[PDB]
C-alpha cells in the first residue's frame, strides 16, 4: 500500500520520487508507504492553500461550522477503522485509540461553537467625527505540524479552530504515524470541504516542514512536538514572522505531599506515567514523595506497577502497548544505563521485554528508578516512555524548588489536602497546567499552555482559538 | 556623564566603556552614557526578578497609584525633558512636548487596566472538579526602544508591564537615551520600589541580544528595525520569551480618483514629513490616481515647497535634522540609487547648503516622480524625508501595489467610495489603516504589523493582555 498527498482536492505524489515506510511497533510489519516530499513541494501546496482560503473565508461562518460538524461526524462514523489503524501504526491500546478518534471529532466540534464569537470592537476616538474599528479576520494559511503519540487528535486539535476561523490549512503530519491522518483526506472530500482548504502533505520535518514554517505564504504555524524542533521553527519564523503556536516537551513532576491520600495519589501517579506507554506530553516524568509517607506510598504504588500487563494493544487485557519505534526504545535503554551510571537503583523493570510473545516489536518494561537525586539526568531530560524516577523530599519549599529546577514547564501534579500548599502554587509553581489530587489529562475548554521551553503560546479553549485570528485596525475620519 | 539605573542604584558598565551622545542639530557632544556589554545582563535581570516577587504582591490599585504619580512627575518636568529630546534627537520642540505628554498618557492609560485582570471559572466535564484559568504576571519584561520617539516608546512599554505586576529592564536606543535615563530619577521620586524599573545602556547586538535570550527574561517588548527584530526572534528560541516586536514600515498613501484632493494633499504632506520622516507609520510611497495626478500634485508640491527646514527650537521650523550621519548618508544613497534606476528628483534631494547648516545633519524634503513600482525606493524603508510618487489606474492595481511589500504596518487611503473602503478589510494587507486622514495612532487602538512589520501588536486591550501569562488548574475534590 502506498498513500499519496492531499493537495487542492486531488491526490498527488511528492515531486521527488521519494517514499518512506510506516512500520507497526507491534510486529515490525511494514504497513504502507507514504510520500516523502521535500522543500520543493512547499510552494505548490501553499499557493493552492492561499487561493482556496479567499473563497473559504467568504462563506458565512455558520456554513463553515456546518461543513466541519459533518467532517467530525464522518470521522466518528469511521471510528473502528481509524482506531485499528492507529493501533497498528502507533501501538496504543485499542481502547485509547477509540478515545483518540472521539477526541478528533470533539476537537473539531468544540471549535465550531466559536463560529459566532469573532466580533470586532467599536472603539471611541479622541477626535470628533472619527471612529476606530478593530476587526477580527483570518490569518490566511495555517501550517499544522503534528507529533506521533496522538497523531489523529493533534490534527483535529488544529484543523478545527483554523478552518472555523476562515483559514485554510496545510497539515504536515509526523512521518512516524501519518496513515490515519492521511485518511482524513477522503473524509474531507466526503464532507464537502472545498478543494485546497484542507491539505495533507507528508515529508521530512527538517526539509518540507522547515520550508513550510518560514514561507512567505505561511501566516501561522500551529505545531506540536519536541523542544528542539520547536526551537528550529522559532528561528525559521524570523523569515516571515508568522504567528507561532508551539506545544513542546514536558517534564511534569508528580508531588505526593505528607497529607496526601496515598491510595488516590498512587493510582493517579500510576496512570500519569504509564498512560500511552509514557508517551504523553503531560506525563508524570519525575515523582517526588514526601519522606514521611515514602515507604507506605511506594508499597501501594509498586504493587500497581508490577501488575501492569504489557502486551498486544488489540488484546483487552493489555495495560500497556509497545513503544512507537526503535529510536524511542533505544532512548529507554540509554536513559536506564545512564541512570545506573550516575548512581540510581533500578527498582523494577529497566529492560526491553524478553520471551516468545515479544521477539517482534519495540517492548519496554515499566521502569521505576529509586535512590535518585535531583541532579541526575533522568530528572531533567524528557523520557517520553515508561521510566519513572522517584525522589524523596522533606518540605514543601524543597519540592517546589525541585519542581521548578527544569527547562520545561507544562504539566505538574500534586496530591495534598493542605489548602495553603495549593494556594501557593499560583505564584510559586512554574508550570502552566497544574493538576490537584488527580492525574494528567486536559479538556477542550481548558488552556494547554507551557512555560519555559514547553512552548510559546498555548492551545485549546478561547485563548487557543483566538490565536487563529488576526486584527485589523481602522482610523476612519 | 550618565550611569545605569539598576536595583534602585546608579552604577557603571562593568566594562570600562562609555559612548558619546551627539546632538543632530550642531554635532555637539551632549553627554556620555555607559556602554555595557553582555556581562551586565545577568545582574540587572537578577535584581529585576527579585523585585518582581514583591511588586506583584502589591495590590493592583497601589501599583496604579504609584504609576499615576510617576506619570505626573514626567509631566511636571515636561519642559526639561522635551528640550532634552530636542537636543538629543532633533525633533521640533512642539513635537517634543507632545512626546513627553504621550509618555505620561501611555502610563496613565495602562493604569486603567489595573482592574481588568480577572481569570476564568470553567465548567469541567467531570463531577466534583473545577477548571481555573488565572491571569498572572509574566515576570521580567525586557523593553528595547528606538531613537525616533525614545521617551514615549519607553512609557508605551513601562506602563503596561508594571501595571500588570511585572518588573521591567529598559534598554534604550544608544542614539537617544538621555531623556529615557532621566526616568530613573523620577521613578525614585514616585516611589517605584528598587529593581522594578531598571535602565541599562549598551549595544543592542551585545547587551540587548543577551537580555532577550536570557533564561530570566519572560517577555521582550521591542521597537526598532526589522533586521533587529529578526535577530530577537532567533534569540528567543533560547528561552521562548513572548516577543512583542514592532518593526519597520513602508506605508502606502493612496489618492483615489474621487478623493478630496486638498484634504488628501495635507494628510499626505504631514504623513511623510512629520518628524523628518522618522515615524514607523509615515507615508513612504504615494500612489496617485492618474485622473487627479496633475491637480493633486500642484496642490501637494505647493505645500512641500513651503516646508521650512531649520532649528527645531525655532517655532518657524516645520522640519528638523536627520538623527545622525549614517542616516543622512542613507538619504543621499537612496536618492542617487533612485535616479540611477530612472526616477526624477522633482524637488529637494540634497543636503541643505549654506551657512547655518554647516554643522548637523540636514536633508531637504524630497519628492521623486516618474517612479515605477519595482524601484528600490518603493520597497526599502527610508525613514526620512524622501517620497516617491507612483501613478495608478484602478483600485485593483493599487491594492496589488500596496500589498507588494515585505512590510504591513500602516496604510492611508483617501476616497469617497464606500465600496473601496469596505474592500480594504479583506484585500489590503496592512494592520493599521487610515481613511481620509493622515497617520497617528491612539492609546485605545491596536498598533499591529503584518508580515515583517512585527509580531503581535502594541497598545490598547490586545497589547496590554500580552503582558500577562495564564495558569490552568484542574482541581479534583
Ligand atoms: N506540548 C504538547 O501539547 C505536546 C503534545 C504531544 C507531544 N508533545 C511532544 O512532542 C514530542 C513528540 O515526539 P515527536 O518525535 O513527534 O516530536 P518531533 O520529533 O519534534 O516531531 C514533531 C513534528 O515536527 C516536525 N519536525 C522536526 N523538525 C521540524 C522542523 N525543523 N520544522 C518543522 N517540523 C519539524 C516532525 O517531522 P518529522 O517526523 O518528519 O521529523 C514532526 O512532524 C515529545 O517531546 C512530546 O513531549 C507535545
Ligand atoms: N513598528 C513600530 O511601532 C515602530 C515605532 C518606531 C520605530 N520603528 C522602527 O525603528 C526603526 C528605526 O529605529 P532604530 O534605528 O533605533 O532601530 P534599530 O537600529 O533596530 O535599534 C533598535 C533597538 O534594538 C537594539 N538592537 C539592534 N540590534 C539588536 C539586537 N540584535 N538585539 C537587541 N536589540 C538590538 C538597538 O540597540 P542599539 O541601537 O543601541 O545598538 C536599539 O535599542 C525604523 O525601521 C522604524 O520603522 C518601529
Amino acid at each position: 500500500k502506498q498513500y499519496q498527498m492531499y493537495v487542492g482536492g486531488e491526490w498527488i505524489d511528492a515531486s521527488n520520487g521519494q517514499t518512506e515506510p510506516v512500520v507497526s511497533p507491534i510486529n515490525e510489519e511494514v504497513l504502507a508507504y507514504i510520500q516523502d516530499a521535500d522543500a520543493s513541494d512547499a510552494e505548490r501546496v501553499l499557493a493552492v492553500a492561499t487561493t482556496a482560503q479567499k473563497e473559504w473565508a467568504k462563506q458565512p461562518a455558520r456554513q463553515r461550522a456546518e461543513v466541519l460538524r459533518k467532517f467530525a461526524q464522518l470521522i466518528r462514523d469511521n471510528k473502528q477503522y481509524l482506531a485499528e489503524l492507529l493501533v497498528k501504526e502507533q501501538g496504543k491500546l485499542l481502547k485509547v485509540a477509540l478515545g483518540e478518534v472521539e477526541a478528533t471529532s470533539t476537537f473539531i466540534e468544540y471549535a465550531c461553537d466559536w463560529a459566532r464569537q469573532m466580533d470586532g470592537d467599536i472603539v471611541k476616538s479622541d477626535n470628533a467625527n472619527e471612529q476606530i474599528m478593530i476587526h477580527k479576520i483570518p490569518r490566511g494559511v495555517v501550517v499544522a505540524i503534528t507529533a506521533w503519540n496522538f497523531p489523529l487528535a493533534l490534527a483535529g486539535r488544529k484543523i478545527g479552530p483554523a478552518l472555523v476561523a476562515g483559514n485554510s490549512i496545510v497539515v504536515k503530519p509526523t512521518s512516524e504515524t501519518p496513515l490515519a491522518t492521511l485518511e482524513l483526506g477522503y473524509l474531507a472530500e466526503q464532507a464537502g470541504i472545498p478543494a485546497g482548504v484542507l491539505n495533507i502533505v507528508t515529508g521530512g520535518g527538517r526539509t518540507l516542514g522547515n520550508e513550510l514554517v518560514g514561507h512567505r505564504m505561511t501566516n501561522m504555524v500551529s505545531m506540536t512536538g519536541s523542544t528542539p524542533a520547536g526551537q528550529s521553527i522559532i528561528r525559521a519564523s524570523a523569515n516571515n514572522m508568522a504567528h507561532v503556536q508551539l506545544e513542546l516537551g514536558g517534564k511534569a513532576p508528580f508531588i505526593v505531599m505528607e497529607d496526601a491520600d496515598l491510595e488516590q495519589a498512587a493510582a493517579a501517579a500510576l496512570h500519569s506515567r504509564f498512560d500511552n506507554c509514557g508517551q504523553v506530553c503531560t506525563c508524570n516524568e519525575r515523582m517526588y514523595v514526601h519522606g514521611a509517607v515514602y515507604d507506605e506510598f511506594m508499597r501501594i504504588f509498586m504493587g500497581k506497577v508490577e501488575a501492569i500487563k504489557v502486551g498486544d494493544p488489540m488484546d483487552p487485557a493489555s495495560d500497556m502497548g509497545p513503544k512507537v519505534n526503535a529510536n524511542e526504545l533505544a532512548h529507554m535503554e540509554e536513559l536506564v544505563a545512564e541512570a545506573v551510571d550516575e548512581g540510581a537503583t533500578v527498582l523494577f523493570g529497566g529492560k526491553k521485554l524478553e520471551g516468545p510473545e515479544f521477539e517482534k516489536g519495540f517492548w519496554f518494561e515499566p521502569t521505576v528508578l529509586t535512590n535518585v537525586t535531583q541532579d541526575m539526568t533522568i530528572v531533567h531530560e524528557e523520557s517520553f516512555g515508561p521510566i519513572l524516577p522517584v525522589i524523596k523530599f522533606d518540605s514543601f519549599d524543597e519540592v517546589i524548588e525541585y519542581a521548578n529546577d527544569s527547562d520545561y514547564g507544562l504539566a505538574a501534579m500534586i496530591c495534598t489536602q493542605n489548602m495553603h500548599y495549593i494556594n501557593r502554587l499560583l505564584t510559586e509553581l512554574e508550570s502552566g497546567e497544574i493538576y490537584v489530587n488527580r492525574g494528567h489529562g486536559e479538556q477542550h475548554q481548558g488552556f494547554h499552555n507551557g512555560y519555559k521551553l514547553s512552548g510559546t503560546g498555548g492551545e485549546d479553549g478561547k485563548y487557543g482559538f483566538e490565536q487563529y485570528l488576526e486584527k485589523k485596525t481602522f482610523y476612519i475620519n
